[PDB]
């Protein structure tokens, strides 16, 4: 799906993300536009072999499985094709236990970098929340 500056983050909210395990849900919008630029489809490989899904950006590497993620836990135990649909619904169960290892957002590649320390307020601010 194509989702706009307004209209694919606001149900972020409707899921419960809203300051949820200590990291304050205005601290996440912003890093979506850095994992797959608010597409639902957008997946690429990992130059280490496991390839990755959604905008989301997860590999069934260390989470779910596609089949081709041998040495995989897949602590998601769900086909990693069950979250790039239009539908993002139930996606976010293992997105809410990513943080629970206590490795926070160790897992976000763009947010520690191109997300931490910006102006973030600045990135969920202005949408009608
Ligand atoms: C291309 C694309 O679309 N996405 C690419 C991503 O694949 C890639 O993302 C990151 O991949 C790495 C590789 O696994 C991953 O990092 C490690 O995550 C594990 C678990 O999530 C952590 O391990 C736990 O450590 C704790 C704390 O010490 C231990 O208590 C515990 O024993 C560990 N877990 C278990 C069950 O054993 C690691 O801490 C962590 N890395 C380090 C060095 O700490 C990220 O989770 C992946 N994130 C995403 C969103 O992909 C990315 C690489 O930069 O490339 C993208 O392009």
């Amino acid at each position: 799906k194509v989702f706009g500056r307004c209209e694919l983050a606001a149900a972020m909210k409707r899921h419960g993300l809203d300051n949820y395990r200590g990291y304050s849900l205005g601290n996440w919008v912003c890093a979506a536009k850095f994992e797959s630029n608010f597409n639902t489809q957008a997946t690429n490989r990992n130059t280490d072999g496991s390839t990755d899904y959604g905008i989301l950006q997860i590999n069934s590497r260390w989470w779910c499985n596609d089949g081709r993620t041998p040495g995989s836990r897949n602590l998601c135990n769900i086909p990693c094709s069950a979250l790039l649909s239009s539908d993002i619904t139930a996606s976010v169960n293992c997105a809410k236990k990513i943080v629970s290892d206590g490795n926070g957002m160790n897992a976000w590649v763009a947010w520690r970098n191109r997300c931490k320390g910006t102006d973030v307020q600045a990135w969920i601010r202005g949408c009608r929340l």
